[PDB]
């Protein structure tokens, strides 16, 4: 496992998110299951506690952009690129954004939003890549079962060298 240079982190443990906006792919109860999930994957291994908000400011805002969207990161259309997070920080510091070009899915075709969800959050936690091929934090996109799926030993041990 890899943490994110300077090691960035959040100094509280009881953090809000917010869906700013959503993708016409699936239903919005299917992005929420999505990301809800995602969120609680990393609730499991570590003593992080995530809240929904709906109005607000939130310290992790989910969002669905576009090409250039003035960030200094755009995004390219279909494929290439899924998305990208923020380190800890405020303001734009945690937040996530997702292609709205894709085709977002809750299923084992291209490209599952749980599954890609889940990857992001380690980044607005403060998690850089893995060289591990079996781990959530490497950087290519890979389609595992869904239904019991728990954190690989790698992520485990880099999100505890932060928290833990
Ligand atoms: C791990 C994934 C959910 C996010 C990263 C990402 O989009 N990786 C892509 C790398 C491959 C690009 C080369 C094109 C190959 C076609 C594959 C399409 C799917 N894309 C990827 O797997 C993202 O870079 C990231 O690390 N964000 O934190
Ligand atoms: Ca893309
Ligand atoms: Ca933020
Ligand atoms: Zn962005
Ligand atoms: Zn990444």
């Amino acid at each position: 496992f890899m943490l994110t240079p300077g090691n960035p982190k959040w100094e509280r443990t009881n953090l809000t998110y917010r869906i700013r906006n959503y993708t016409p792919q699936l239903s919005e109860a299917e992005v929420e299951r999505a990301i809800k999930d995602a969120f609680e994957l990393w609730s499991v291994a570590s003593p992080l506690i995530f809240t929904r908000i709906s109005q607000g400011e939130a310290d992790i805002n989910i969002a669905f952009y576009q090409r250039d969207h003035g960030d200094n990161s755009p995004f390219d259309g279909p494929n290439g690129i899924l998305a990208h997070a923020f380190q800890p920080g405020q303001g734009i510091g945690g937040d996530a954004h997702f292609d709205a070009e894709e085709t977002w899915t809750n299923t084992s075709a291209n490209y599952n939003l749980f599954l890609v969800a889940a990857h992001e959050f380690g980044h607005s936690l403060g998690l850089a890549h893995s060289s591990d091929p079996g781990a959530l934090m490497y950087p290519n996109y890979a389609f595992r079962e869904t239904s019991n799926y728990s954190l690989p030993q790698d992520d485990i041990d880099g999100i505890q060298a932060i928290y833990g």
